[PDB]
């Protein structure tokens, strides 16, 4: 038993809700919140910009030190950093950005990072400003992640579409 509430159960291990991941994060204090990061950890907009704003830019300050030491992530890759006031940890995961021409097959590799964590609060990778089809992203999530994932979907309309079309 964990503290996530109001989720719809899609599979043995995948759950979905219409929620603002920032507000869900501040209420659950999950062990892991996933950020929809880019390779430079430049948290300017989308989920990343919202999450970073909620940390009063501390996420960005920590991320800039990470990049200065380690260089950029790979598309499909991840790193674990602090969750600041939102979670114990933030798993920054880079899905392919269709608006940059990145290969959508990397979406599976991106979701594989979730399997290193027993429970996660996450957005749909490569959705939103990353330009992928959120229904495809949900399918890849369900077919790739084996750990317990709680998907927060900001847009109510999108959600109702994700649920109603889920096979
Ligand atoms: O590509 C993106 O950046 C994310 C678009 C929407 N994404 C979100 N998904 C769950 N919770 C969310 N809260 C937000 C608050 C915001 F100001 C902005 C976005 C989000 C958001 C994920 C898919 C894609």
């Amino acid at each position: 038993v964990n503290s996530f509430s109001g989720y719809l159960k899609l599979t043995d291990n995948v759950y979905i809700k219409n929620a603002d991941i920032v507000e869900e994060a501040k209420k659950v204090k999950p062990t892991v919140v996933v950020n929809a990061a880019n390779v430079y950890l430049k948290h300017g907009g989308g989920v990343a910009g919202a999450l970073n704003k909620a940390t009063n830019n501390a996420m960005q300050v920590e991320s800039d030190d990470y990049i200065a030491t380690n260089g950029p992530l790979k598309v499909g890759g991840s790193c674990v950093l602090s969750g600041h006031n939102l979670a114990k940890h933030c798993l920054h995961v880079v899905g392919p950005n269709v608006n940059k021409g990145e290969d959508i097959q990397l979406l599976k590799s991106a979701y594989e990072n979730f399997n290193q964590h027993e429970v996660l609060l996450a957005p749909l990778l490569s959705a939103g400003i990353f330009g992928a089809d959120p229904i495809h992203s949900l399918r890849v999530c369900v077919d790739t992640v084996r750990t317990n994932v709680y998907l927060a979907v900001f847009d109510k309309n999108l959600y109702d579409k994700l649920v109603s079309s889920f096979l």
